[PDB]
């Protein structure tokens, strides 16, 4: 309302050029702010431009150079700790040139993501959809970075860092933040840090958007990709984002059956253990190990990976398939490799049941496996999801879980009509 205007004004103060066709909004939007075409749009329209001055990085903030200089002490895992003290200084810096940008923010005390759940609920709602184990890998390293480096920081340069920032709760707000907000602009292999966008990032999600971001030399610009009726909500894409994903990164779902990226994954050393399975004699067991560290040295599989099943495709197509071959090849021809180019070709809904009934067999189990892993079968879930009322009376985060492990199980279920 008052801070719209606000942050349009600062549109104009930095140069920030908005479409007389789109309006920043909160009303009819599927969540918080949004925007919405005030007339037609059509395909390849521009919808808006930010000049690459008005981002927000370690680079554009006040304290850019001291960041630069420091930046070997500032590496972790996720590579966000400059952006993260960034965003910490010019939160608490009296005169930063962002203001009217940070008032359009959420409040950060009601962010929804499951990182920000008790634990038991988190592992009892979320537990097979890989949600629980990312969780716990990001509180693990925010812990370290916050005591080991973040924190430290901050007590080594009081002038930049008031009392009020030096906190474990806000730096965990705006982890979450920085997960659901920021931008990764593509390289062309240090891959780049990830920048807030204002105006950008006023726009929600849909797997089926209409609007996407272009990166030039001196601006970002927003495009339309589909043509957009008036009065209608334009979406940009975050990325091919399955339902585990925009609970974890973004703390909403998509309501089944709206994600068409959804997917599910099944873990690399399961398709191993099906093989196992198999065996008989312990000197099969080891031809199967013989067989599995060459797909690791193919960098095909690793211990830690899992492959990942889409709706009507897989994404990780060779990984698979060059698995599948190598797992289920005649001992005789296995050995031709071991000794003397990996297998193309699509695995989709349509492709899978003409497979060998020997890669079918092991794609079987290996499913089967998968679907053990999660509390309880897809028929409990269905029987959730189709009474609307039974439905309507669980909590939201309950909601938000049951649409998670619905679309997981219901591609697993396909996967398993298709392999018979
Ligand atoms: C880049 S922000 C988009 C602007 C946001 N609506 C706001 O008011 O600040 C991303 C966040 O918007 C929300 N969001 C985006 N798309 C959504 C969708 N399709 N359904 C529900 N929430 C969505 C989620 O809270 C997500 O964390």
């Amino acid at each position: 309302l008052d801070p719209v205007a606000c942050f349009l004004s600062w549109c104009r103060r930095v140069g920030l050029e908005l479409s007389p066709k789109v309006a920043v909004s909160r009303q009819g939007t599927v969540a918080g702010y949004g925007m919405v075409a005030r007339e037609s749009v059509q395909a390849g329209e521009l919808l808006f431009v930010v000049p690459r001055a008005a981002l927000l990085s370690q680079h554009t903030c006040s304290i850019g150079g001291l960041l630069e200089r420091e930046r070997v002490a500032l590496q972790s895992q996720s590579g966000w700790v400059p952006l993260l003290l960034a965003l910490l200084h010019e939160l608490q810096a009296p005169a930063s040139r962002w203001r009217p940008y940070f008032a359009l923010w959420p409040e950060l005390g009601r962010l929804e993501h499951p990182m920000f759940w008790p634990e038991e609920e988190r592992r009892c709602l979320l537990q097979g959809t890989g949600v629980p184990e990312a969780v716990e890998k990001d509180l693990a390293n925010i812990r370290s970075e916050y005591q080991s480096i973040v924190l430290p920081f901050m007590e080594a340069h009081p002038d930049l860092f008031s009392l009020r920032v030096r906190s474990l709760e806000l730096y965990h707000q705006l982890v979450a933040l920085v997960m659901a907000y920021s931008f990764q602009e593509p390289l062309e292999k240090e891959p780049n840090s990830p920048v807030m966008v204002p105006a950008a990032d006023i726009l929600n999600h849909l797997a089926n958007h209409n609007a996407n971001l272009e990166y030039s030399a001196n601006c970002l610009r927003m495009v339309a990709t589909q043509p957009i009726p008036k009065g209608h909500e334009i979406f940009n894409t975050y990325g091919q984002m399955a339902n585990w994903q925009l609970i974890h990164m973004y703390g909403f779902v998509e309501p089944y059956p709206d994600n068409t990226d959804d997917t599910a994954d099944i873990q690399m050393v399961t398709v191993r253990e099906a093989a196992l399975q198999g065996t008989k004699t312990e000197a099969e067991r080891h031809l199967v190990y013989e067989r599995w560290d060459f797909l690791c040295k193919l960098e095909m599989v690793g211990e830690e990976g899992a492959f990942v099943i889409g709706r009507e495709e897989v994404l990780t197509e060779e990984e698979l398939t060059t698995t599948l071959k190598v797992l289920c090849m005649p001992a005789e021809e296995f050995r031709e490799l071991k000794d003397q180019k990996r297998e193309e070709g699509s695995l989709t809904i349509t492709n899978i049941p003409k497979l060998k009934a020997s890669w079918r067999q092991l794609l079987q189990n290996s499913v089967l496996l998968t679907l053990q892993t999660y509390a309880t079968d897809l028929k409990t879930d269905q029987g959730l999801l189709s009474n609307k009322e039974v439905y309507a009376k669980l909590s939201w985060r309950e909601q938000q879980a049951l649409q998670v492990r619905y679309g997981q199980k219901m591609i697993l279920h396909q996967l398993l009509e298709l392999t018979s």
